[PDB]
């Protein structure tokens, strides 16, 4: 059979933006846990959580400070316990976030490192002398400036492929590496159910630091995905960990090229269990992470049908249209002006619940949550887009106008405002000054008035969550896209065991029609949105309304 996991619907919990309890600003678990029966009802079958641990959060959580500690901010071990306690009481599961490409500099193996070159945490990190009077190589940070850092304590730099706070841990030490393992082993012996390893592909670190040639400058994104030892240590940590338990890992392969990503969840690679990738949700962004490049639905299906090539018979997908990381799904992907938002939001719902792989569905897109009307300085804050600041405005390369213009679309605080539970003060997550503003549409976009209507986006994310639980096919089955050129209508099959269905999506605001396959012909119609009326038995073809989505078993 297949594991668990093949079939499972996740939601993801940005833990901070989800629910307060505690009336200062930010989410926090005994929130999250108040929440379950609303993720049950909704039909989730596990939840990923961003990171979780003690973080003094330059990077809201993606810099750890002791990975043994829950984030005072979240709550204590005792209510990380009560959470996993209450979603094993409704057979829900558990992901946690692994972020151990690099440390906050908090952590005490960085205080200990810092101290002296011959400090026995000296290579947990990567300390190197400059050279020719400045940074041991040209290695730029994602998050703004030279990815070494000089600490006059010893006169050397350390590494940080992120923030100036986030230095690297060094693999290559293999003290480290037992020491990870070791952490890793204390959240398994808890029950957890899966982790997901943020930004796994960089871990492994190029002997003797050489200068970026200009190409790999222009992407070093990817560079810092080729170290020569990066397979080698994901096979080490399966031995040492994840042979023993039987958690489902998931890895954030940011940056590597496609065609490698099979080294990563080959199940016979003994790696990772399931990849994300980014070529998709990435796909209409410039190389510098911050312009948008514009894009059709050709080069959106064939990006899917790309990286549904990288899945064979031994590996496996998720498969996500928002994160924390990225702008909303329907501003980014749909249409989110009010008269198609909802359709809209439902196709794509269409979209992610019949793709081939396993889907994640980002806290608040089962509402139709859209992007943030940013209106002050104030709004964008966030490291990554200091880091712009530094690298773009401050280097005179763009106007902090031009730049604010441009994250606007793909700041991440567009996934991290608050959750919209109703159309009470703050939409009904905190009590008290939220840590993000709430959206303003909160009034016509929150859970409460979308649970009780059949018509909701909530409801056909229900619905749909449905259909794929109660159909095989369309978690397991093949996947095919009927028409890689087509820019107006999305449509693919998903068969197993003999029996096919059809889904198509209807991508652009007017009326299109759809011909089916020759030989093919329309059974059964599982579920559509925007559609005055189903297909008769039979059909050879379909006329669609705009935004129209559906999916058929066909003959
Ligand atoms: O840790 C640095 C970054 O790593 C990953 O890309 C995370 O998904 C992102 O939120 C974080 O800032
Ligand atoms: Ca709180």
């Amino acid at each position: 059979g297949a594991p668990w996991w093949k079939s499972a619907v996740f939601y993801q919990v940005y833990p901070r933006s989800f629910k307060d309890t505690n009336g200062d600003g930010i989410g926090d678990f005994k929130g999250l846990t108040e929440k379950l029966d609303y993720l049950k009802g909704l039909g989730i079958d596990a939840i990923w959580i961003n990171p979780h641990y003690a973080s003094p959060n330059t990077d809201n959580g993606y810099d750890i400070s002791d990975y043994r500690e829950v984030m005072k901010e979240y709550g204590t071990m005792e209510d990380f316990d009560r959470l996993m306690a209450e979603l094993k009481k409704r057979g829900m599961r558990l992901m946690v976030d692994v972020v151990i490409n690099h440390s906050s500099d908090q952590h005490e193996w960085f205080k200990s490192s810092r101290a002296s070159k011959d400090n026995p945490y000296r290579d947990y990190y990567f300390w190197r002398d400059g050279k020719d009077g400045h940074e041991p190589n040209n290695y730029p940070s994602f998050f703004g400036g030279s990815a070494w850092e000089k600490d006059p304590v010893t006169g050397q730099y350390y590494l940080h492929y992120f923030g100036r706070q986030q230095p690297d841990l060094n693999w290559d030490t293999p003290k480290l590496r037992e020491e990870l393992y070791a952490m890793l082993r204390f959240w398994l012996d808890k029950g957890v159910s899966g982790m997901r390893f943020a930004t796994v592909a960089t871990y492994s670190k190029t002997p003797g630091f050489p200068d970026l040639t200009p190409e790999q400058m222009k992407n070093f994104a990817e560079a810092y995905t080729q170290g020569p030892n990066l397979h080698r240590y994901l096979q080490e940590m399966h031995e040492k960990v994840f042979d023993h338990y039987d958690a489902v890992t998931a890895g954030e392969i940011f940056g590597a090229p496609l065609n490698q990503v099979p080294l990563f969840i080959d199940s016979r690679r003994k790696e990772l269990d399931m990849a994300f990738t980014f070529d998709l949700i990435r796909y209409d962004r410039a190389l510098d992470r911050w312009h948008t490049i514009p894009r059709t639905l050709a080069d959106f299906r064939q990006t899917i049908d790309k990286v549904d090539a990288i899945a064979g018979e031994y590996g496996w997908n998720t498969f996500f249209l928002g994160n924390h990381d990225n702008p909303r799904a329907v501003s980014h992907f749909g249409d989110d002006r009010p008269q198609w938002r909802e359709a809209s939001a439902k196709a794509l719902a269409t979209v992610t619940l019949t793709q081939r792989g396993t889907p994640f569905i980002f806290q608040g897109d089962e509402l139709g949550m859209t992007n943030y009307p940013f209106k002050t300085l104030q709004d964008f804050d966030d490291i990554e887009v200091k880091g712009f600041f530094q690298d773009y405005v401050e280097t005179g390369k763009a106007t902090a106008e031009e730049l604010l213009t441009n994250v606007a679309l793909t700041s991440r605080n567009n996934a991290r405002t608050p959750f919209q539970w109703d159309d009470s003060a703050n939409a009904g997550f905190t009590t008290g000054k939220p840590w993000l503003k709430v959206n303003p549409n909160y009034t016509e976009i929150n859970a409460a008035r979308e649970i009780g209507d059949p018509k909701s986006v909530y409801s056909f994310y229900r619905n749909l969550i449905s259909i794929r639980h109660e159909t095989p096919a369309l978690s397991t089955g093949s996947y095919r896209d009927i028409d890689p050129s087509n820019a107006d209508v999305y449509a693919y099959t998903r068969s197993q065991d003999g029996e096919t269905y059809l889904v198509v999506v209807n991508f652009k605001a007017e009326p299109r029609s759809f011909t089916l396959p020759d030989g093919m012909h329309i059974a059964e119609t599982l579920i559509e949105s925007s559609s005055p009326a189903a297909p008769a038995a039979g059909a050879a073809s379909l006329e669609l309304q705009p935004w129209q989505s559906g999916i058929y078993k066909v003959k």
